[PDB]
């Protein structure tokens, strides 16, 4: 566990579960290149294989480790079903001593991935059928749909504004699931703001 | 030891009693928990408790008795019910007291729903009128006028300010002066334990 | 010979900051839209018959003037008196000299208040100095189209409260130069208040 | 380190900050060779001047570490532009400002204003290059601006955006201006916060 290629190949995983983490939900939400992350995810439980509390040192380990959370994760078969990918985030799960200056990235990336997972949602709702879409057509030379893109930057710009507490006015909740889900992300926003903006201020201090 | 659970699960009962009876004042199952909490009364009498160096009828008749049968008894006067709050403030985990405190603001965005509902419905001779006009309806269920009021307490106590609700009535203005006096008052109070315990945990 | 630790002027002068208080949210509130002089100016006599920088408070009143006169004494001439009614804002410099006896959250809610106070009449001198900007539109969110003395003060207060403490409602957008380059103003000097002031709240709340 | 410097240090100071807000703001919208005659004389000043060494006591140090940048700026050759590299001076003296907190407020204040006036020039580089134009021509009643308006709304709402106000009077409204806003938030999430708690600490150091 001390390796010159330990450390490469887990950071190297370290980015292809990014990888899954933002382009799974994307992908089921808005619209619903792998192939070598399941070939990487398959291989990390083989290098697990082939790699005590009192002193040290393999394959039954899994068995009752973690083995059927890994499986359900990554096996192949509705498009929907594809969520489960999302398991893999547990790889960053169990390794926290070898993954932590890196905590600012991490905090940066963390905080861009609420906001895409909060984007989607946001999508979701106003797919669901007055409400923000039937707006953000008419804002932009768009009426009627918008492009994909214009949809999913809009999505990120209104969750990354109202996350920050900015409130352009531009995009606004009318609709009472819009508005429950408003309340939601504000009391998100208020904790992880609250949180991880006062724990940026303290790495910037420690440094 | 029962002592505690009892204590807690009383807890959840007047988290109960705070959350749904202003609600019931101002916008508008209550006997079993009113049977519980006169029977609080009895219990208080048997209850036990340590002397400041001698480690029961007096001792409650002086802790608080003038205050507790006004409130515990079976309209605008039952108001008085809100007294049993004073019940958690004699009896006080981070994974306990953080949800006491995000209860804490939820409450308090509910009370001030609840006021800017009163404020809003003393004059139809505005933000009502000036809501159902967004919204389809045009003049409103008790659903959306508490869901919009609680959407609008909490973008001004979370400092957002969405623009859909606008203080437009100089009564509405002086509530608004009001609600982000203590606002940033709460931000500036409750947020300071939210990134103040966390090195604890 | 009277003293300065008394229980006497204890009383009156947490009543004369009650009048300066009063001053400073009636003066600009007067300009901008009698016993109230006499406290003050007797004050110059009350201070008259002091501690020394390494001595006592020392008897013998006088030795008292020359040592007011080093103090504090010049421009409490013009305190102590077109616009000129502004000058009583100088008053003020009188809980300068005398915040050391006070040590503590109402100064800062009172402060906070007054500043806003402040910023409000010198948006109302601006939004009236100038005959398409926000007087002459607020107009229309109410039925008063072309306003009494209330709803404009208290519309001043709620806009400078707004952008003072960070929320920006929306009925309020500064639309011409002077009121955006106050408003780049008033936004600078919140960002200072919102961060030095609440930090100070948050430390008053740790400290109890 | 001359008392002569111990004052045209600071004198060089005030010409670099002259620099990095008309440089910018020059290039954007649209005394010079004066500057760049104290730009030189720096140089030379220094090449009489001293270095210093950690185990030993106090004309080739500008070939050493510090040398193209110094020249690439120093030159009366969207161009011009290359100026701005003037900037990486201060960045050689901090060691002797920062010892006067009194200052470093100053300081932080400025790297607020400057921040929002570079960024007020990127607003209007997006603005202009094909809106917001539009839109804040219909407030302002001059529809189709003098530019002292297109720059001081500019800066307005690149303040705004900064401050997490958001008056709601210019708004971003195409997918260029919001990808620029999603920057602004996030640059303003992390300066917004560490500077100001910076003030936080030093105003408290009184
Ligand atoms: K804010
Ligand atoms: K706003
Ligand atoms: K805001």
């Amino acid at each position: 566990h001390y390796s010159p290629f330990k450390a490469v190949w887990d950071w190297l995983i370290l980015l292809l579960v990014i990888y899954t983490a933002v382009f799974t939900p994307y992908s089921a939400a808005f619209l619903l290149v792998d192939l070598i992350v399941d070939i990487m995810f398959i291989v990390d439980i083989l290098i697990n294989f082939r790699t005590n509390a009192n002193e040290e040192v393999i394959a039954v380990h899994y068995f009752k480790g973690w083995f059927l959370i890994d499986m359900v994760a990554a096996i192949p078969f509705i498009g929907l079903l594809k969520t489960a990918r999302l398991l893999r985030l547990v790889r960053v799960a169990r390794k926290l001593d070898r993954y932590s200056a890196a905590v600012l990235f991490l905090l940066m990336c963390t905080f861009a991935l609420i906001a895409h997972w909060l984007a989607c949602i946001w999508y979701a709702i106003g797919n669901m059928e007055i409400g923000w879409l039937h707006n953000l057509g008419d804002q932009i030379g768009k009426p009627y749909g918008p492009s994909i893109k214009d949809k999913y930057v809009t999505a990120l710009y209104f969750t990354f504004s109202s996350l920050t507490s900015v409130g352009f006015g531009n995009v606004s909740p009318n609709t009472n699931s819009e508005k429950i889900f408003s309340i939601c992300v504000m009391l998100i926003g208020s904790l992880m703001y609250a949180s991880i903006f006062g724990n940026v201020s303290a790495i910037i201090q420690r440094l």
